[PDB]
């Protein structure tokens, strides 16, 4: 399933996905080459997914079907929900500061997470290794 420890391996379009974002030239890069590893473990219906990069070490917690808050690391606040459907996650956001929309899937492959976001008709993607 989800569990255990996942390392980031490659991206698609993923440069693109930030510029409409609103991102600069240069915080795109540091974005690119962040060193993302996430930590899933999971209790009923309730996830903790421990984020750790070059820009920060947090912990992010929700149950599946309830709403929460959630922070960019350039101060971009989202508010949505996560839900399973077949063997996926699928989340449902919006920003809270214009308003639009923004959608992300997890799903495995073989011994590969895949994690893909959608936002004003651009789609990127970033794929992890199981540790």
């Amino acid at each position: 399933a989800f569990d255990g420890t996942w390392k980031v391996d490659r991206n698609e379009n993923y440069e693109k996905f930030m510029e409409k974002m609103g991102i600069n030239v240069v915080k795109r890069k540091l974005g690119a080459h962040d060193n993302l590893k996430l930590t899933i473990t999971q209790e009923g219906n309730k996830f903790t997914v421990k984020e750790s990069s070059n820009f920060r070490n947090i912990d992010n917690v929700f149950e599946l079907g309830v709403d929460f808050a959630y922070s960019l690391a350039d101060g971009t606040e989202l508010t949505g929900t996560w839900t399973m459907e077949g063997n996926k996650l699928v989340g449902k956001f919006k920003r809270v500061d214009n308003g639009k929309e923004l959608i992300a899937v997890r799903e495995i492959s073989g011994n590969e997470l895949i994690q893909t976001y959608t936002y004003e008709g651009v789609e990127a993607k970033r794929i992890f290794k199981k540790e």
